[PDB]
């Protein structure tokens, strides 16, 4: 199920080298890049080539989780912690023990939780909400952001100390529009997925590929994948020329 990073560009070949180097280590990894540039693919790949490969891979979607329950969600809770605690759950961190914790959009993590994350990176311990008992954790952190963390540091919306703790081995994902030589290969890979998964089939003629190579791709590879899916419904087992592209994708 593991995905590979497809592409021949300078930038993507560089990311593969960096991945191979850091994967087997226990260093924290910060992956930086726009939405849809492969940051989670990079993260999953790092994990399954790590010492922790058979351990759990636990995502944390920093922006989504209701702030009311953020600390509970991340660190678990004991009972009578808060209104309607009742049951019992452990948090994302405890669940990730012996594995990898993946902090998707770390730029959205609120300051109070940044302090607590810094404790885990530094003391490798934590306490469930309500309990002042201390638990050891054994996790490797991989974080990703589309934000400018150094701007945030300046704005005081991101902690400098967490930053230097997390940014031990940064990996930059170039946006699609800077890797346009990879677009054909990405197309083949995406079409191959869709075929292997009984979800239709298409192929692009050279003109249509030229047109796509001139596109800005604000949604990067996720936007590319979206377009392949739509075209396979609009023109099943068809060949996509310039004229079958939606007008926004035409650049001639
Ligand atoms: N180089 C690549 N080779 C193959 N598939 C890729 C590549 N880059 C991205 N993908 C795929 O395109 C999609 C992009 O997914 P992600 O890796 O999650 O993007 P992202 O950078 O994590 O953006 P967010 O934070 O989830 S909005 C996934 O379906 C990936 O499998
Ligand atoms: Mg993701």
């Amino acid at each position: 199920l593991f995905r590979s990073l497809v592409g021949t560009s300078r930038a993507i070949q560089q990311v593969r080298q960096m991945m191979q180097q850091v994967a087997d280590t226990d260093a924290s990894v910060l992956i930086l890049g726009e939405s849809g540039t492969g940051k989670e693919v990079v993260a999953r790949n790092l994990h399954y080539h790590s010492k922790r490969r058979e351990g759990p891979f636990v995502p944390v979607n920093c922006g989504a989780i209701p702030a009311e329950l953020l600390e509970s969600e991340l660190f678990g809770h004991e009972k009578g912690a808060f209104t309607g605690a009742i049951t019992s759950r452990a948090g994302r961190f405890e669940l990730a023990n012996g594995g990898t914790l993946f902090l998707d959009e770390i730029g959205d993590m609120p300051l109070p939780m940044q302090v607590k994350l810094l404790r885990v990176l530094q003391e490798r311990t934590f306490e469930r909400v309500g309990s002042n008992k201390t638990q050891n954790v054994d996790v490797r952190i991989i974080a990703a952001t589309a934000k400018n963390l150094e701007k945030m540091i300046e704005d005081g919306t991101f902690r400098e100390d967490l930053y230097y703790r997390l940014n031990v081995f940064p990996i930059e994902m170039a946006p699609l529009r800077e890797r346009v030589e990879d677009i054909a290969l990405l197309l083949n890979e995406l079409i191959s997925r869709m075929e292997h998964e009984k979800r239709g089939s298409i192929r692009f003629n050279s003109a249509a590929i030229m047109s796509l190579c001139r596109h800005d791709w604000p949604g990067n590879v996720r936007e590319l994948a979206n377009l392949v899916e739509r075209l396979a419904i609009m023109h099943p087992y068809g060949v996509i020329g310039v004229g079958e592209l939606p007008k926004k994708f035409r650049h001639v």
